């Protein structure tokens, strides 16, 4: 129905919270991010999780990816970088990882239909198992989502998730800050977000 991923957890405690209701989670490594964690903490979250844990990074290099996967035992990766199609393809073959690749959508778009078609050719260049679209304008997202399964992310929360889902009609949604309080995932926000998203 509606895949819900809660991204950017930093502790086994946060894992337990998201594991209750979410379909997937993610740990940020080797990125300029407030959510970044050491490889040992990533390893702990991955080994203890009952749901897919995406290893999320802005790493570009085939070999830094390989080493991160080996060091963490990740079976799911989320690539937010210009890592080449060839790198993504080789990581899949060598490691059997499921690959989600992130693509930026415009904040504003002059012609939505053409921006969607442009991102779609950009997407067909990589051989990713899932597309994540990073978000104002939801029109481009709507039209990409109609052509291919996508997870949509960017500024989602309980107050806007239901509307975003109605417009975009994605395969799933991804949230981080929207379900947080003081930089820690909030059990009541998590439960509410997932419930509302699952209802549309």
């Amino acid at each position: 129905h509606m895949f819900v991923k809660i991204c950017g957890i930093k502790s086994l405690e946060e894992l337990e919270i998201v594991e209750k209701h979410a379909d997937a989670t993610g740990v940020v490594v080797n990125s300029n991010s407030k959510r970044r964690i050491p490889l040992e903490k990533a390893r702990e979250i991955i080994e203890n999780s009952a749901i897919p844990v995406f290893l999320v990074s802005t790493m570009v290099g085939f070999s830094e990816w390989a080493m991160a996967i080996e060091r963490t035992g990740a079976q799911y990766i989320q690539v937010h970088s210009n890592a080449l199609p060839q790198t993504i393809d080789t990581l899949k073959k060598e490691f059997g990882v499921f690959v989600m690749k992130a693509f930026r959508v415009p904040t504003i778009s002059k012609n939505p239909e053409e921006d969607a078609n442009r991102l779609l050719s950009e997407i067909s260049r990589y051989n990713a198992d899932m597309v994540l679209l990073d978000t104002h304008d939801l029109r481009v997202s709507s039209l990409v989502a109609r052509k291919i399964p996508v997870i949509v992310a960017g500024g989602l929360n309980a107050e806007n998730v239901e509307e975003v889902i109605k417009v975009v009609k994605p395969y799933g949604v991804d949230v981080s800050s929207g379900v947080e309080k003081y930089g820690i995932k909030d059990p009541k926000l998590v439960e509410e977000f997932v419930r509302r998203a699952k209802n549309v």
